[PDB]
């Protein structure tokens, strides 16, 4: 319940629907002009954001100290409107909760919310043939078209959905030090 009400408030304020040449994604703005997409969104020099073309000033494919994939891409957008600073909702390490929701905002899933239930720190995962770390896991049959969805519990933004088998979901932890 409370995690659901928090998600709807957060997605109305900070989320948008983004199209790259590789698909449609939920995008979460973090602070200033910095937002986060799953790495496989592979944004080019311009993206489509709320159906309007937006130039990309920089894109950082996040990787740990040994070069291990984190399945996160940080982009600075060439636009004047600043994002509401939600870095205080970002934890310093991988968050576990008992009740979380996954929130999605694309043409295929418009403002759709999801009772993932328990979220635990998974860690390493061979994700699509790519060794990846800092994964968060939930037991929900997550679908395609859902990557970029924002994993949240009440008062917390846990990470970004990046993959899943048939009956499991996996999020890349959205950590505070990623954005200074
Ligand atoms: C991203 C789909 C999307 O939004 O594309 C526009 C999701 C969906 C998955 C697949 C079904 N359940 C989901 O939620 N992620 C993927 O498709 C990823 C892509 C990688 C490049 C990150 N692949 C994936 O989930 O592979 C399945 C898997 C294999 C091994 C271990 C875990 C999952």
């Amino acid at each position: 319940g409370p995690a659901f009400e928090f998600a709807v408030a957060m997605m109305k304020r900070n989320s948008s629907t983004v199209k790259t040449e590789y698909g449609e994604f939920t995008m979460l703005g973090i602070y200033d002009r910095w937002a986060v997409l799953p790495r496989h969104a592979k944004p080019g020099p311009t993206i489509l954001m709320n159906d309007q073309e937006v130039g990309v000033l920089d894109a950082k494919e996040l990787v740990d100290k040994d070069g291990t994939n984190l399945e996160l891409t940080l982009l600075k957008l060439n636009r004047n409107e600043k994002f509401r600073d939600i870095r205080g909702f970002l934890a310093k390490e991988e968050v576990e909760v008992n009740e979380a929701v996954l929130a999605i905002n694309t043409s295929k899933f418009p403002n759709m919310y999801i009772p993932v239930g328990q979220v635990t720190e998974y860690g390493f995962l061979n994700l699509g043939g790519t060794p990846t770390k800092r994964m968060l896991m939930y037991n929900f049959p997550t679908r395609a078209g859902q990557c970029g969805g924002v994993l949240m519990s009440t008062g917390k933004v846990l990470g970004i959905h990046v993959g899943g088998n048939g009956h499991q979901g996996f999020s890349a932890a959205l950590l505070k030090h990623y954005f200074n």
